């Protein structure tokens, strides 16, 4: 079980049974902005359970994250493909993102699900609305009082000091280094550096440029997200080796983002420039040698559950409807994403240990 390896995890699905209504599943197709090309392309919320907002389909069909037996097989997965950590997408109580409900009063219940299969929970902290260094301070303190005492409450072990929190800051570019360095600098006006708060804050690095905004928010690491290769600086294999001389540099953690494909084009249809075909595993392999080869402190997986983008690596079964041939795994079996990050973990989690200064050799 690798505790090096994260995964960015979503609990916004809903069903009738368990939220009284399809919830994320029965995603709205997103308008372009440009009604002359907008009207050309299919309009409405997808039908569950048969047309769901996803190019592909689920074994748990249009599941409820809410389901205490999905999180279950949930976990049980992410414990097969050799994975510690799911980055949960995160939203402050009473809050959602745009096409889905709230989600905080779901974490308690996911936590104890995550120890049962021996697995740790850190947090991916989404642009919510009005966003900044203060609410930040607030929000960091509420994951921390709430769960912080979890034993699935993920803290990244350092040989000498405290284990420290992980907050994964979603679009940080959207807020000001001056702004940032108020919550993340040691003489931040509002720190949370050397305090009951502190914790180890990733920022998203989207353009090269934002390289030196990062350095000056004061933030510990960076990370790319992205599943498509090319579709920003940070999210391009060619570049991560750039990423990880700079962050070595200046001691940030490199934590590089590998997706096994993107599909969109179910709410998206017109974002086929940023579609990555599969080809049964070969694509998922490029990008997990690529962040390998980078010798980097954690890596990052895009993602568990993401079915809106096609990046999920959570079991999919070939299904066809009347209008609708969607895709899958075959010819290989829907465990083919679980399977190949088992085998790519534990390549990891090998060479990860002749990194050290302390084991070097001759
Ligand atoms: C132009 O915007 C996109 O690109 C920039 C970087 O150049 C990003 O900073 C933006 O956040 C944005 O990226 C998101 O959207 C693009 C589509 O343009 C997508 O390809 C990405 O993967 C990003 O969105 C996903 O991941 C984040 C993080 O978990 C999440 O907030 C997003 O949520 C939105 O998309 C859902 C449908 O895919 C939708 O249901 C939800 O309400 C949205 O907030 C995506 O999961
Ligand atoms: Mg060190």
């Amino acid at each position: 079980l690798n505790n090096y390896l994260h995964v960015f995890y979503y609990s916004w699905y809903g069903n009738p049974q368990f939220d009284g209504k399809y919830i994320h599943w029965n995603h709205p197709v997103l308008e372009h902005w440009d009604p002359r090309i907008a009207k050309n392309y299919p309009q409405g919320r997808h039908n569950p359970p048969d047309d769901i907002g996803s190019s592909f389909y689920p074994e748990l069909g249009s599941y409820s994250s809410r389901d205490p037996s999905v999180i279950e097989t949930h976990m049980r997965q992410m414990r097969s493909a050799s994975i510690g950590v799911l980055a949960l997408s995160w939203y402050p109580p009473d809050v959602n993102d745009e096409n889905g409900e709230p989600t905080d009063n779901l974490v308690p219940t996911i936590l104890d699900k995550a120890h049962k299969y021996n697995l740790k929970v850190t947090f991916h902290i989404e642009p919510y609305s009005n966003r900044d260094d203060q609410n930040m301070y607030k929000n960091v303190k509420y994951i921390i009082d709430k769960y912080g005492n979890h034993p699935a409450f993920y803290r990244y072990k350092t040989k000498t000091g405290n284990a420290l929190p992980m907050f994964y800051v979603y679009d940080s570019y959207i807020t000001k280094p001056e702004k940032w360095a108020n919550l993340l600098t040691t003489s931040g006006s509002r720190s949370i550096r050397n305090s009951p708060y502190d914790g180890l804050f990733i920022a998203l690095l989207v353009e090269e440029k934002h390289k030196y905004d990062i350095l000056q928010s004061g933030f510990d690491g960076i990370y790319t997200y992205f599943a498509t290769n090319g579709f920003t600086y940070g999210s391009s294999h060619q570049n991560w080796a750039s990423l990880k001389l700079f962050c070595d540099k200046y001691n940030l953690i490199f934590i590089p983002s590998v997706g096994p494909g993107y599909i969109d084009t179910s709410i998206r249809p017109w974002n086929t420039q940023n579609t990555r075909n599969r080809i049964n595993g070969k694509y998922y392999e490029i990008g997990l040698s690529a962040a390998l080869q980078t010798r980097p402190s954690l890596i990052s997986i895009t993602s568990f559950n993401q079915w809106h983008e096609g990046t999920q690596i959570e079991k999919a079964v070939p299904k066809r409807t009347s209008n609708t041939v969607y895709l899958d795994y075959r010819p290989h079996k829907p465990g083919l994403y679980l399977e190949l990050t088992r085998k790519w973990s534990e390549k990891y989690s090998k060479e990860r240990a002749t990194y050290a200064l302390d084991r070097q050799l001759p």
